[PDB]
């Protein structure tokens, strides 16, 4: 049983999830009261993407043995890839009862309720996350999101921040720094911020567009119209892009060019 089980560990460890269902299955062939090897082919499963397995496996391991913390966790984060928010949040507390001292899982806990859009239990639950870990870069990051979903700007803009001062090289911190500052009409800082962002990631198309839009919206129509091209030659199936240089032409009063932007636009979205 044992040594069908580190055969299983070791195909795991080097990525064959496959092989390493065989021999976990072959280990409780010889002992099926192991919670372990239960455990370990509900991770094979996870890893697989393979989430309604990972559940089935992950319960039968609970059955064995209710008080595994990660056991608990891990049919939480099952039920979270599943898109099941509810039943995540269920086996997360359940997992935060064992262990409250974990991070992780107040973390997890934050990110069920930010995706049910319940914005300021994810800030109650990524708070205490940080209380454990005021180090964690994509906590501050994720901080910063719950207040810029419900409209707290200044909040945001001081967690995007903080998650900037510990991982200077993360191109989307500063993006969502950039759309911070939009949001609150101050499209000078949102430059900044966008060019920032475009110097370490300069094949995204979307900080073009709302670099393209803070321009539009200081009245620079010139220097709008050259990054809604930059954003067009990185996705030219995208109509909000041909839509917004048509406006910057007609803002000019270019009317011949606002009409040819405008029909491409109509091409690729003839319904609106
Ligand atoms: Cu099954
Ligand atoms: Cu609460």
């Amino acid at each position: 049983a044992e040594a069908w089980y580190n055969l299983g560990n070791a195909y795991y460890k080097q990525g064959d999830y496959d092989e390493a269902i065989e021999y976990y299955q072959k280990a409780l062939e010889l002992d099926p009261r192991s919670a372990e090897a239960w455990y370990n082919l509900g991770n094979a499963y996870y890893k697989q993407g393979d989430y309604d397995e990972a559940i089935e496996y992950y319960q039968k391991a609970l059955e064995l043995d209710p008080r595994s913390a990660e056991a608990w966790y891990n049919l939480g984060n099952a039920y979270y890839k599943q898109g099941d928010y509810d039943e995540a949040i269920e086996y997360y507390q359940k997992a935060l009862e064992l262990d409250p001292r974990s991070a992780e899982a107040w973390y997890n806990l934050g990110n069920a309720y930010y995706k049910q859009g319940d914005y300021d239990e994810a800030i109650e639950y990524y708070q205490k996350a940080l209380e454990l870990d005021p180090r964690s870069a994509e906590a501050w990051y994720n901080l910063g999101n719950a207040y810029y979903k419900q409209g707290d700007y200044d909040e945001a803009i001081e967690y995007y921040q903080k998650a900037l001062e510990l991982d200077p090289r993360s191109a989307e911190a500063w993006y969502n720094l950039g759309n911070a500052y939009y949001k609150q009409g101050d499209y000078d800082e949102a430059i900044e911020y966008y060019q920032k962002a475009l110097e370490l990631d300069p094949r995204s198309a979307e900080a073009w567009y709302n670099l393209g839009n803070a321009y539009y919206k200081q009245g620079d129509y010139d220097e709008a119209i050259e990054y809604y091209q930059k954003a067009l030659e990185l996705d030219p199936r995208s109509a909000e892009a041909w839509y917004n240089l048509g406006n910057a032409y007609y803002k000019q009063g270019d009317y011949d060019e606002a009409i040819e932007y405008y029909q491409k636009a109509l091409e690729l979205d003839p319904r609106s």
